[PDB]
């Protein structure tokens, strides 16, 4: 029950308290902003047109 059991996966092993794996990958801080998301949401169908 070594924490971490591997060298390459030490980032996601509950770096705040008792050793465990986070129940999901998404939910924290996103990488992009809402602006690019909305621009892709709406403006993508126009430039390609």
């Amino acid at each position: 029950a070594t924490c971490p059991p591997f060298d390459f996966s030490t980032k996601y092993y509950d770096g705040d308290g008792g050793c465990q794996r986070q129940s999901s990958f998404f939910g924290g801080t996103t990488v992009l902003d809402q602006g690019v998301g909305y621009a892709v949401i709406l403006g993508f169908g126009a430039f390609f047109a």
